């Protein structure tokens, strides 16, 4: 029965705030001349943080909590990746995609993300793990929005029934389509399966999110299609570009003349550092190419850009616990965004700016939004990246639904001193 | 009358073998526990080697032995090959043509090779060398089995009539539908053209042989097209991509997604080192490139390569003896394929991969297929190769054709004594 978020900072603003919560929402927003005392029914934010839910823009619940199932990939390597997840085909069941994604989505709940766009690979005649994930998407659906991409992960025309499998997975429910023209077998396929997934995301009125250009190859750059046909159907709100990871290595003259499409187009951008520094440039010997996007440069021309996590504990990426403080802190190094003011901004991009990815229409610290947000116990976006900080509360529709005590560190010098790591 | 060759050694296998022969095929193989004695109607292979026919996969008959008529190439070069070609057009007839594919042609008799691919240029409104060519192919067939590639040099799109010319050469007989994209005015052209020429290619029920991508340009991706459109048919054991040197100089990443598609297509490659090693490069300064293509790659990802001569004692190439042990020899030093199994499976290079490449349904020493075989004076691929060792017998239908009497060295000492070459 919560009435009240007190003692809250906001990004960009000075000083503490009063959140008034009313009916599941967010009534009104106050600015506080001091500290407030607490009292039934406030929640305390005690100088702490308060930003609209953390996002997860990318990510496959599919193949996530698989890795060392049966065996481990050694080498690191996608090929390894490929094979040792071949090696547990047996295991790919209805109620094992669902206890796998399950297992993820409350680590994400833990980590204060409420809204998740999972990509589901639907170059499956059997469409297993979709059928096992929309069941999920509705279970989920108290703590999390989630929102499910049919991914044609061989391609679309390079794959028997390809299109057609497509279609059959947005027949049945799935909110994005996707694609990945890099992977088809032409550059012609490629463009050919642009158009052919432009058309059904008009046909069934869904979002587009495409595995765009996800290789290190400077000729890929199906992303001016992606952008092109975007701009011509007047949806750019609409549609996603993920990766684009070739973009990485485009000499600067070409890169120059698309960024002006890519403005004009609206189209928005997934980064995935993790996944990323770790996939690309595995071709290069020395010296290797980071391979992500060119994400600062997007940052200074107002293109919509954000990070996702992609990979959780599978075979493309061994690690994770699904934290996005801990996806952010790494793009910041990787894309060299390490101004102060770049660091601290950089919330935004696993935030708001995924907000608009997702396409999210109640989203924001704003009356009359749901009351949903999350409380960092830290100053600023800054203090919260560098001391990769938990997520105190996680607040929806006004109700608590997680919440981390903090850890207490101590040191026994001639006396015993409490440790907070901040100076 | 010949009835068994004994005493052979077989690649892959331990000891010796006896192979028996009835009615002009292989009736029988059969192991040897000891050397077996020799007698009438018995060829001792005298524990050498004994391998199906070398086979020619790609050579222009049509060109050879016109080097230094009237004037020699003296830069070396492609443009001046050119010219020098064009000074002979007068000397151009139906029995020029004739008379110097025979002489090649014996030299491959000589050589063991009964199987043999040649193009034909066929952007020549007269036809005059097809025309010659298939006088030829009957001719030689009681020693060479002769496919003719209907080659348009020119261009399918981009010289007049290019496709009615590829189409009458096919309606006169040629074996196989030839192209050569990067040579089209426009990458568009280019790729038009592979339709047409897989299009023709199921109108006749005929092989396909593309001059593809033989340029440094990292652009020319036109292999993609070959191998997709073969898969697509259903037809990749029927298909070849020729050269794709520019393979040589593609980014690892494209050439990774690329490799999947190759080696699900099942189409057939051809490098041709001797002359690819003397005409690529040749826009580098230094570092020179080497420019061959992915052999060794090839190789280990299970996708058919072979090698052929290409050119022989030509504007284009003014070497040659029409050797396949010196192809091979100047294939494994380039592609840097020197590790002592690599170089003794090398024989598979100038043997069964191309037999494969040809679609030859009637090759290998096995029982019920005609006894076509050769006999090498060697232990095994390596020290045919190190040696560069002559074909002792060429046996075609049960009956030589083709025997070469060893050369004898010795060196005067303190006593005479015969060198092998063997330590
Ligand atoms: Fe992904
Ligand atoms: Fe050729």
């Amino acid at each position: 029965a919560l009435q009240t978020i007190i003692n809250a900072r906001l990004p960009g603003e000075e000083g503490l705030w009063q959140i008034h919560l009313q009916d599941g929402k967010i009534s009104a927003i106050d600015a506080q001349s001091g500290v407030m005392p607490i009292t039934e029914n406030s929640l305390d934010a005690e100088q702490g943080l308060v930003i609209p839910p953390f996002v997860e823009p990318h990510i496959h619940l599919d193949t996530t909590q698989t890795a060392g199932q049966p065996n481990w990939n050694q080498s690191g390597t996608l090929f390894e990746g490929i094979e040792r997840w071949a090696e547990r085909k047996a295991l790919l069941t209805h109620d094992d995609v669902k206890q796998r994604a399950w297992q993820t989505l409350k680590w994400q709940i833990a980590n204060g993300i409420q809204h998740v766009r999972t990509h589901v690979d639907v170059s499956d005649a059997t469409l297993t793990a979709l059928k096992a994930m929309l069941e999920v998407k509705q279970e989920v659906a108290p703590w999390i929005d989630l929102q499910i991409v049919a991914f044609p992960q061989e391609g679309i025309l390079s794959y028997p029934n390809g299109e057609a499998l497509l279609e059959e997975a947005l027949r049945l429910g799935a909110d994005v389509v996707g694609a990945i023209p890099h992977f088809e077998f032409t550059r012609e396929y490629g463009v050919e399966s642009l158009h052919k997934t432009f058309a059904l995301a008009q046909k069934y009125d869904r979002l587009i999110d495409v595995h765009c250009d996800e290789i290190d190859d400077e000729q890929s750059r199906f992303v001016e299609t992606v952008a092109a046909l975007a701009h011509h159907e007047g949806m750019g709100a609409r549609v996603t570009a993920s990766h684009t990871t070739a973009m990485h290595s485009y000499n600067g003259a070409y890169t120059s003349r698309l960024f002006r499409l890519l403005k004009m187009s609206g189209i928005n951008f997934v980064a995935n550092p993790l996944v990323n520094i770790h996939l690309q440039g595995r071709f290069d010997t020395y010296p290797k190419r980071r391979g992500i996007t060119r994400v600062k440069e997007m940052l200074e021309s107002g293109i919509n850009v954000c990070f996702g996590h992609d990979d959780v504990f599978d075979p493309w990426y061994p690690l994770g616990t699904a934290n996005m403080l801990q996806v952010l802190h790494m793009g910041l190094h990787v894309c060299q965004l390490m101004g102060y003011g770049q660091i601290n901004d950089g919330l935004n991009l696993i935030t708001h700016h995924s907000a608009r990815t997702l396409n999210l229409q109640d989203y924001g610290i704003a009356a009359g939004n749901s009351a949903n947000l999350i409380i960092l116990p830290a100053e600023n976006g800054f203090d919260a990246l560098r001391r990769q900080v938990p997520v105190r509360y996680s607040v929806r529709g006004g109700k608590v639904i997680a919440s981390t005590q903090p850890a207490q560190t101590t040191v026994y010098l001639e006396q015993p001193e409490a440790i907070d790591y901040k100076r």
